[PDB]
């Protein structure tokens, strides 16, 4: 028994178990749903494109796991500024089924000085989600904003307009989650105050235990060892669940 | 018998498609661009449900917004769960589609079961119509094969309240054909639905020459005035570049 077990069996339990690739295929989706009851226990969820949320359900159901999060994305990858889309997208994300829904925050906007439509967007996707008990992550893209300053303000914005969870990452540009990253987005959210409202998701790179582990380090000295649990911390990963069942022995 | 009125005829009733598996955003935009022919605007563009908003920006934005937005779901399958094939035809229509094409569960009447295919329709039709969608049902000629099945779901689905029947989806051997097309149409007629209910013939259609054949059979069943754009459509791709062609462009 070690710390890196410990830390691997509490990160597979944390996984969002993804998915989001230009040749996924029902078959593909039914095996990850598969893959996502683990010997040692269950992922906290699956990540797909909205399209797949049904057949994902009903395997979910049928293999005895619906508990189970299906989690999916919207206004992805490219975080446009339209608000008619990203909203229409994430009412079919609902539509189809989903639990949880990451939209990525308009950084670019942002970045070029609109901090409004970045607030009007998220409002708008938590409005939908809420009314139907729909879980929403932000993505606010932070190898792309790159600035700490910027970084912090996606982050804060995203949470005044309502986010559940503020997430590093697409997966879909050169560069995802840094161990920098994530310590300021969970620094804002120590900063306001928000961490019994709001988790952290780090995605796009994370693919060992020992990378798994020292993501959660961050969360427990900021926060407590109690803190991340599947309200407050996800991994966004998908060859990481074989590095965390090979650390546990599977 | 001329060939460029009926190429330019079936232009205009064209659902410009792409349902490909290396669709994007940006093939999709220039889908919407060539909709927008230089003799005349197709009837609709059909697309996979997650492209609907941008097309329809796209379709805005160049002056072309009476180009209609259809989809497919429950596609290309056709299996026999209605909770599936509702929530896709519910995320569709909350996408913004015009016009959802679903697959009938061929399968099912295959095996004997024509109550689940009346109830996956019906279920799919009370949601576009409460959403002002229109809703088109696949069937599936080419699987079907026999006439009296083709017969028998054409009826099961017009009895469940679909807007269109469709030969096919574009995705198995045998699409659409002459023959197929004119047993779907005796259907229409045979029920007194041609007010109700149009035909669409699709895959496989890539030329001039065989779009004024699909056309002559109805102009044959049902006068030539019958085929507009609430009673027939194309549903097809290349097709667009043989009529172009066809038509000196
Ligand atoms: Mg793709
Ligand atoms: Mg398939
Ligand atoms: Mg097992
Ligand atoms: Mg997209
Ligand atoms: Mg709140
Ligand atoms: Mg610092
Ligand atoms: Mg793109
Ligand atoms: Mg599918
Ligand atoms: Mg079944």
């Amino acid at each position: 028994m070690t710390d890196l077990k410990a830390s691997s069996l509490r990160a597979l339990k944390l996984m969002d178990l993804t998915t989001l690739k230009d040749d996924d295929t029902d078959e593909k989706v039914i095996a990850l749903c598969h893959q996502a009851k683990t010997p040692v226990g269950n992922t906290a969820a699956i990540c797909i494109y909205p399209r797949f949320i049904p057949i994902a359900r009903k395997t979910l159901k049928e293999q005895g796991t619906p508990e189970i999060r299906i989690a999916t994305v919207t206004n992805f990858p490219h975080g446009n500024d339209d608000i008619d889309i990203a909203l229409a997208e994430t009412r079919a994300a609902i539509a189809y089924g989903a639990d949880e829904v990451d939209v990525v925050f308009p950084y670019r906007a942002l970045m070029a000085g609109n901090e409004q439509v970045g607030f009007d967007l998220v409002k708008a996707c938590k409005e939908a989600c809420a009314a139907a008990n729909v879980l929403l992550k932000v993505i606010i893209e932070t190898g792309e904003l790159k600035d700490e300053a910027l970084i912090r303000k996606a982050s804060e914005i995203s949470i005044k307009a309502g986010a559940d969870f503020i997430k590093t990452s697409t997966g879909k540009v050169a560069v995802n989650a840094t161990p920098e990253s994530a310590r300021i987005m969970m620094e804002v959210i120590r900063d306001m105050g928000v961490e019994k409202t709001v988790g952290f998701k780090p995605a796009g790179g994370v693919r060992t235990a020992e990378d798994a582990q020292k993501y959660l380090a961050i969360a427990d000295e900021l926060f407590g060892a109690d803190w991340a649990d599947a309200r407050h911390y996800r991994f966004g990963a998908s060859s990481l669940l074989a590095s965390l069942l090979k650390a546990l022995g599977h």
